[PDB]
């Protein structure tokens, strides 16, 4: 299923959009469950950290009327965060990381820029009918527009904070405001932070994976500069090297203007813009994750094993006084004695 | 080379031992240097951390004169740990360790007894041609008959205490006496702890493999009982699971009377009591190494890397709960990713 039957809009203004603005992948999905914030099922799944579409919470109602015209008049003079990508497969890598790993190179670069600078080189690809695609992403601060400022204090933060309450999470790391052309792609990953992903504008395809399907996803060492995300194409995937990624089954749904995906931490996800879709808007929250128990109780679930592997990495890294050994030093490990 | 031209006993006695004694292996072997423990060049070897034979301590002088009717007469009553094998390789697993692994079956039993019991069923089997092997190893404490006490009082303490002293040792954890027929085999392994192996009635053939050799003796997971051995066989090496023993250089050499042999720790050694060559008597001192500096230097020892992947897997077996899944996470964590 997935996404499944497209919604339609009220006042039969048709389907908000159709299959052939998907793009095609070689696994079967499933659709996580789009349900009101007051059924109690929802309440269920946040609680039990599994995905949940809800359509109903108002979180970020007051934006629901931004457009660029309205950010650009009303979101101030400040610098935004935006990368470029030769392709609609954005690059991600941690600056930080890329010291461990030479032969590595940028093939997505960030620039900084003013809005309206942004808005331009958007309209100009638009007629110049560039390859081009753009992505802005910028966190937010007391920085922006009185305006932008307003609509930000009537975000139902009631809402927002009393998940954060119920559920024991730590306290709001941040949010990022997410702008992107249509058709762009943000390859499978995973963040191991509680997420809650509120769509503004546009609809953005969102495939997720759970924990326990490590191994069909294949991240990068942690060491290295894309460390949480698959090293596996979804465009082209290599069955030679990625072998179960024929194994693996996503859980899908596209959420449009008023969702909000709750995305549990360490749950892969892959996230796209609808082809032809125009432009999208969304604002992305985080949390930390509730702080472990001091007895720990087994069954272990997946991403706390996930976790666990995660850590064995960068202090083998660090005991070995380079990253690049700890490959080599596992494989001595296994080989012959646990494989 | 290996053991090479058997050293000749004064007065024309001829031949201690001769190639028809020694085992047949696949591998290539050099000499160990036998040196006099005067020569500098043997307290390098030691601060080195290479092995080395010492020909002249007179480490254990006073028990030259050991034999089993020695032994019996004077060694007094108390029980002496003693084991039994259906072949000549004798199989060594730690007892507590079993709980692990349920699909373990011991191979070779422990058995106490006295003295003159052991010596009875070694005679015993002698007569009675059984197929049967037998190794007695016992730690000494004061128990001993005063005669034997005395002999231990006439070890040169004062050059053991001396090396222990220079490089900064910890101090004698103990020494174990051990009597085996000839023929015996004590598999390749390694022990955790800086060895002087002191020979004193008949020949063994002492096999060393650096640390640095870890990928190509393949040992148990650190959880299985026998912990610390190879799991290659030397007898019927199988190439298919353990390729790399065909890259194995081990350091060879036969220990007889007088000698010592300094093993240093995490070196592997294998041991056999030659053939036809009958009983054989050693006194092996251990202590436990130097602790380890406040900053670590780079580049790191090889021992010290398989200090690192051993407590890699005590971790992992601590963490999970179970130590049967440390092998599953470690192939998870390198599948694709690192191999
Ligand atoms: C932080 N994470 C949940 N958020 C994302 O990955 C957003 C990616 C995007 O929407 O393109
Ligand atoms: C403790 N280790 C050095 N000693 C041994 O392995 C002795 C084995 C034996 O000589 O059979
Ligand atoms: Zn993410
Ligand atoms: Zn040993």
């Amino acid at each position: 299923s997935g996404s499944g039957e497209p919604r339609e809009e009220a006042g039969a203004l048709g389907p908000a959009w159709d299959e052939s603005q998907l793009r095609s992948y070689s696994f079967p999905t499933r659709p996580i469950p789009r349900l009101s914030q007051s059924d109690p099922r929802a309440e269920e799944l946040i609680e039990n950290e599994e995905p949940v579409v809800l359509t109903d919470t108002n979180l970020v109602y007051p934006a629901l009327k931004w457009d660029l015209e309205y950010l650009q008049e009303n979101i101030g003079n400040g610098d935004f965060s935006v990368y470029s990508a030769s392709t609609h497969k954005f690059l991600y890598y941690d600056e930080k990381k890329m010291a461990n790993f030479q032969n590595f190179k940028p093939r997505s670069n960030r620039e900084e820029m003013k809005f309206h600078e942004f808005v331009e080189k958007l309209q100009d690809i638009q007629q110049r009918g560039g390859e081009e695609r753009l992505y802005l992403q910028q966190t937010l601060n007391d920085t922006v527009g009185r305006k932008i400022v307003m609509d930000f204090l009537g975000f139902n933060w009631n809402w927002i904070n009393k998940q954060q309450g119920k559920r024991g999470w730590g306290q709001l790391t941040s949010n990022l405001l997410l702008i992107g052309m249509e058709g762009n792609v943000t390859p499978a990953h995973y963040d191991e932070q509680q997420n809650f992903f509120a769509q503004i504008k546009g609809y953005k395809r969102c495939i997720l994976f759970p924990p326990d399907q490590f191994e069909c996803l294949y991240p990068y060492p942690v060491h290295h500069p894309c460390d949480r995300q698959s090293q596996v194409d979804f465009d082209n995937p290599d069955y030679e090297r990625f072998p179960n990624f024929q194994n693996v089954v996503g859980y899908e749904t596209v959420v449009g203007p008023g969702d909000v995906l709750y995305i549990p931490m360490y749950w892969w996800h892959h996230i796209e813009s609808l082809l032809n879709g125009g432009i999208t808007i969304t604002v992305n929250f985080w949390y930390k994750g509730a702080p472990t128990p001091k007895r720990i109780e087994y069954p272990l679930k997946a991403h706390q094993k996930v976790a666990i592997m995660r850590n064995i990495e960068k202090m083998l890294g660090e005991a070995l006084g380079n990253p690049q050994e700890v490959g080599p030093l596992l494989n001595t490990m296994i080989k012959g004695r646990y494989n």
